[PDB]
């Protein structure tokens, strides 16, 4: 029997990092989705306390928000959404607030 493989895109957490970040998995808040005629949208809120254990290379050091994250990266933080959701940066938003859009088709 065989399975298929996926190669991680982005900077994979270490085991020690993974365990820290995943301690807060159940505190993560998922907004209901809204949409317009092109896009579906959702926001995700990390507990403020989770910020202290996210590796520093995930942050935009200039501003203090998280940097644009790849699917594999945000999913590895324990953010569980379906496929195709894309992270977009907002310098003015509080660091724990992550915004996502996906095309309808």
């Amino acid at each position: 029997m065989y399975h298929h493989y996926h190669a991680f895109q982005g900077r994979k957490l270490t085991d020690q990092e993974r365990a820290r970040v995943l301690e807060f998995q159940d505190s993560i808040h998922y907004s209901p989705r809204y949409s317009d005629d092109n896009y579906e949208y959702r926001h995700v809120m990390l507990p403020k306390a989770m910020l202290k254990v996210i590796p520093s290379d995930y942050f935009n050091s200039e501003v203090g928000t998280l940097r644009i994250l790849t699917e594999d990266e945000w999913r590895g933080l324990g953010i569980t959404q379906s496929l195709g959701w894309e992270h977009y940066e907002c310098h003015a938003a509080e660091p724990h607030i992550l915004l996502f859009k996906r095309p309808l088709n």
